[PDB]
């Protein structure tokens, strides 16, 4: 009751979240310096223990947050994200987790209010995009299957798999080395390969243009009214 | 009369189109697995016959649809598309048709209502573009002819044909390896080649920008009113 | 007087301009077929004389047009363009003119009304762009001079001239092989070369974005009112 | 008093700033010609002294400007820029300053009113971008650290440093040789490298799209009202 009110008044105070922010920036500087190998021979003893103390502080502070807000902490996406980040950082995963630990720096966007505002502004335009995202995914899946069965035996590196055909169709979509890297080599053996790729590029570019216009008229519809 | 009303009540029922949708997704999974050669040695006997039964079901179900709606089925673009897809899938074409058979997966967009809504939204912005499309096609045709007669003998691979000059001008338009892949090699022998290509890129980029702005002010004109 | 009224009624009749249009499309087909060398061994005798008769018809028909409208023909940009095109096509220029002759196909846009409408729509957005065009040209000129004097001796092919530095800065602007083609080779000898090019790319991209937004708010300003 | 009023009437007269403008354009022509080495053997004696007289004139004329407007000259960004430019041009820096001297040509934008108007129009859209700029910088910093610690030992040239990982992530962002130049070489040894780069590209492209839409709705918000 009084303990609760006092400890919640600590958890949702400014100085608490500010202290967490400043641990975040200091530890961001830390992880920036830890990529330097000469630096690590000299100061690795210190930098590792600094990461240890920040992570215990974070785990304690989500213990307090989750104490204050039991169900609503798990109903809240930002705190859900802080939980899952410190949890990943807490697990001892074949070293692939060491690189995942630096995701804790993303907590900066959850701790600081303006960053939180812009990333929710970013997520909010995604609902309107689901229709075109699914249209494009189906178009890519149908074309990936055709590109695989058309070019897979003679070009195993680029189209031998459904997965590699996704990859290289996605490359083509970004128009990166499309004709010189993939189409023209293909035409040295399959001469009408452009019949598959020119339409692919045209439809993909037009749908991608329509995606971005679709966004604007949404941000404008909330504006003119 | 009563038979008609009963069989039309079956054809335009939800469960019918839903069953067709679920055959579509199952067969999409099927065609996804059929690109895998090891999978096919094991289960090709089954996967081929699954494709056989889905295609007979589709042909039966367009027989029913076309029965219900004789003229209007052929006046309807989505059903016209389903007809032509199953028809392609029904024809025994030098194996080039085997890859065309996976176009049947596109029926998913015609069967499901939201996909149908977004692709007609996509087609509908095309009318407004016809003017600029034809302007660009004429500009490409005039430039393709000049690039052919300017660079064709000394660069047969890139400009020896009107068709190859279309191709490589289209490549340049996507700005993919423009100077490094085509212009600079050309300048090693024809030093003023940039006089042809820099304007080409400028006019092409400006017209393409104007295309996309042209789209927005159309989607906005239906909005502000 | 009556002769005038009758011959002007012929020049500004539909069938006259339509006949000119159909000569244009036939001759476009002609010039398309003339790039084919095997075709020319067979039918070059005919195709050349077809180009001769169309060009005499065009010169006669601008003689009539300029007869009808003396000063205003020269005050009119479309007719100014037809004049200069047939004039180029009439001059016997070291064969560089043979390729310029196909510019006569552009007369199609001047003869047909809808094409004329869209290309003036295209020209009309250019006035608003003069400010940013001149800002960019000054920025390119200042940077081209620095890139020349910084990298010209050790990289004569890319930056040895002010002209070659324009060219390759323009290439960088289109982001085509920027780091792999130019920056990274430069850094193998001049390690801080990115200090010149990263800002260049940032400012160039931001100004180019601002150019395109600048266009939209103009096309919208004529709309919301 | 009277001297002041007379000398301020000279400094803020048109002909004064116009004369400075014409020195600027003449000296721009000069610096354009100075990159030419054959030109310099012939006329370098003259061109260097021309640059000497223009720079003394500029230093005198900012002496007069700063005389007229003591505090407000330093409170004014355009005059602050002219000051710092002539000051750089006045310092005798291991020849790295010789190339910086051509920045004096940028004074043209500060002297001429329309250029001044468009560049402040350009700066003014930057405030609204700070939120997304900082979001992207944090995302790049977190990913640069992961790309360094994931790929640095086996790819020292592209990811051996935090700085080189910034560079090549920025390259990927411009989609320049992404898969062919970096991802596919990486996959020859680290096969799941796309799990790092495909998301990177998706999030980076979406945030960059949102940046540009963010700009438009700002330029439109000042318009519809
Ligand atoms: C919002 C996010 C802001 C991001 C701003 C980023 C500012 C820093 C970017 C770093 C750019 C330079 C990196 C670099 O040059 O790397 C070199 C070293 C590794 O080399 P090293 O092995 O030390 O080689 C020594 C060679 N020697 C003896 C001749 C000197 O590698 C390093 O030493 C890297 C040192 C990085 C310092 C950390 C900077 C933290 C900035 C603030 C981030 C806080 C937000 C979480
Ligand atoms: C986060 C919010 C929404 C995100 C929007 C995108 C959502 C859809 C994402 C794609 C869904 C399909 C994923 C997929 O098919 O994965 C297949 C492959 C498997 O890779 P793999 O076969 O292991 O790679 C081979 C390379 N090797 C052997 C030499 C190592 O892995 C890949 O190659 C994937 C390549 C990129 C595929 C992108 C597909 C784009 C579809 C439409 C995207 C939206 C456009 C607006
Ligand atoms: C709206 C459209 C949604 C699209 C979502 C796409 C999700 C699936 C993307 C597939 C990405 C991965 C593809 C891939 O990795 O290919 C590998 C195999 C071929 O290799 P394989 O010859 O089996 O090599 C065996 C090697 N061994 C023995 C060591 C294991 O190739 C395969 O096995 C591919 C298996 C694909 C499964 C089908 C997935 C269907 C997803 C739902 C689509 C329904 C809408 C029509
Ligand atoms: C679906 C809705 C509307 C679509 C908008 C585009 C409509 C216009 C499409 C193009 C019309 C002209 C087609 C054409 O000229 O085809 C010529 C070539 C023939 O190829 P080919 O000579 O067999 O290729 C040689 C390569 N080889 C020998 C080594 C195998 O084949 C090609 O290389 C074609 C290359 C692409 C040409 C694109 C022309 C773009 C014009 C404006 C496009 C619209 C921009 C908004
Ligand atoms: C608004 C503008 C519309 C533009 C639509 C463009 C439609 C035509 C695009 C041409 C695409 C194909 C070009 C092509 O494949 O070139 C091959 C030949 C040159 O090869 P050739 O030397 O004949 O080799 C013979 C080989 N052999 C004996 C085994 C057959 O090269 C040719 O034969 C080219 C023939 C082109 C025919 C002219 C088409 C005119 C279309 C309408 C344009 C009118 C508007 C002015
Ligand atoms: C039509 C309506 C308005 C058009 C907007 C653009 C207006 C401004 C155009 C550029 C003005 C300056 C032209 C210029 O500086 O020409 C220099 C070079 C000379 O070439 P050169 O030195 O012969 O090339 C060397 C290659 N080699 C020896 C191996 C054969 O030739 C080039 O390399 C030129 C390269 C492209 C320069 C583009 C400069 C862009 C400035 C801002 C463009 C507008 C962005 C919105
Ligand atoms: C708003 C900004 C407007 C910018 C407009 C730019 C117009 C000029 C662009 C220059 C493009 C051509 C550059 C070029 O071709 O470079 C060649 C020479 C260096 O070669 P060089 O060593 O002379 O070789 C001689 C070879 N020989 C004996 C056989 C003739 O290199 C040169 O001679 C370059 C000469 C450039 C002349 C200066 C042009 C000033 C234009 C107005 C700028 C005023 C605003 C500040
Ligand atoms: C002017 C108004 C606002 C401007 C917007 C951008 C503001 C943020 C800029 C970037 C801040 C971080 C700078 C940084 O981390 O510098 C690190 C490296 C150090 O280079 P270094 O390690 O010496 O390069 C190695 C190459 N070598 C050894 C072979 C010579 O140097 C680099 O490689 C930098 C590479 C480009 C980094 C761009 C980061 C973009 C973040 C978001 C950009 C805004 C997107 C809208
Ligand atoms: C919504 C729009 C949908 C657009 C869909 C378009 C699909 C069209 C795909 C075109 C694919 C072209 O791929 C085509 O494959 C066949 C099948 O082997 C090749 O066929 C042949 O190739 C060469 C011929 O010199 C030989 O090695 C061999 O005799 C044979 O395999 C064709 O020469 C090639 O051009
Ligand atoms: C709406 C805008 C329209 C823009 C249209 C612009 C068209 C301009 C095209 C410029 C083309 C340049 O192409 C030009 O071709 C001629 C004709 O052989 C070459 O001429 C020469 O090339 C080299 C010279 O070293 C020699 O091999 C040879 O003696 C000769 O063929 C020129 O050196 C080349 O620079
Ligand atoms: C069936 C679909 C209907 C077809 C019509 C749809 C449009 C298709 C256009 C062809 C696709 C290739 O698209 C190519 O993309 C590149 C991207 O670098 C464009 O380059 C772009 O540069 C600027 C700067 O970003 C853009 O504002 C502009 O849209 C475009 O000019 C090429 O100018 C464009 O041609
Ligand atoms: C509006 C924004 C304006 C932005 C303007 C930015 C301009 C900055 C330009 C940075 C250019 C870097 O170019 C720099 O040139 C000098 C001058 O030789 C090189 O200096 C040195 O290079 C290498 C060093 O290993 C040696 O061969 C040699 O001893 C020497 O020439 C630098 O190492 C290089 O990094
Ligand atoms: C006669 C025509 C009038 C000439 C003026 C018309 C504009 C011409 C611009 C030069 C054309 C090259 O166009 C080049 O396209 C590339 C596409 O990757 C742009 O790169 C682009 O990145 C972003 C992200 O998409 C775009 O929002 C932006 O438009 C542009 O900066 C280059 O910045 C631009 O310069
Ligand atoms: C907001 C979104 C955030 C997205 C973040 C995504 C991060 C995911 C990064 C995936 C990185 C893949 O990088 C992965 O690195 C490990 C660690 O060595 C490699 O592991 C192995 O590589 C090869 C295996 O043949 C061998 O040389 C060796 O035995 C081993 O090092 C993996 O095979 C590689 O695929
Ligand atoms: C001082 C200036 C202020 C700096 C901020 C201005 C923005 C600078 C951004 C960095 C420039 C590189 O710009 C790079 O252009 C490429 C063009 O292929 C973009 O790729 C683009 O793809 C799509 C499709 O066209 C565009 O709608 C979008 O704008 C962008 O994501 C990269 O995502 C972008 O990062
Ligand atoms: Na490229």
């Amino acid at each position: 009751g009084s303990m609760y009110l006092r400890i919640t008044n600590i958890v949702e105070s400014s100085f608490f979240t500010k202290f967490i922010i400043y641990l975040i920036v200091l530890n961001g500087i830390t992880m920036g310096l830890e990529t330097s190998k000469t630096f690590m021979q000299s100061f690795g003893v210190y930098t590792t223990l600094f990461k240890q103390i920040v992570i215990t502080i974070f785990t304690i502070e989500i213990i307090l947050r989750i104490y204050v807000h039991r169900i609503s902490f798990f109903k809240d996406p930002w705190s859900l994200f802080d939980f899952f980040v410190v949890a990943i950082s807490l697990v001892p995963g074949f070293e692939i987790l060491r690189v995942l630990r630096v995701l804790r720096l993303f907590r900066l966007v959850t701790a600081v209010p303006q960053m939180r505002k812009i990333v929710s502004a970013l997520i909010s335009v995604i609902p309107g995009m689901l229709s075109v995202i699914a249209l494009m995914t189906l178009f890519f899946y149908i074309f990936a299957i055709m590109a695989t069965q058309l070019f897979g035996e003679r070009f195993p590196e680029w189209f031998g798999t459904l997965g590699e055909s996704f990859y290289t169709l996605f490359q083509v979509m970004t128009l990166e080395s499309w004709s010189m890297g993939i189409v023209r080599p293909l035409m040295e053996v399959y001469p009408y390969a452009w019949v598959f790729f020119i339409p692919f590029i045209f439809v993909v570019t037009f749908v991608m243009i329509n995606l971005v216009v679709a966004i604007i008229v949404d941000a404008m519809a909330i504006l003119n009214q």
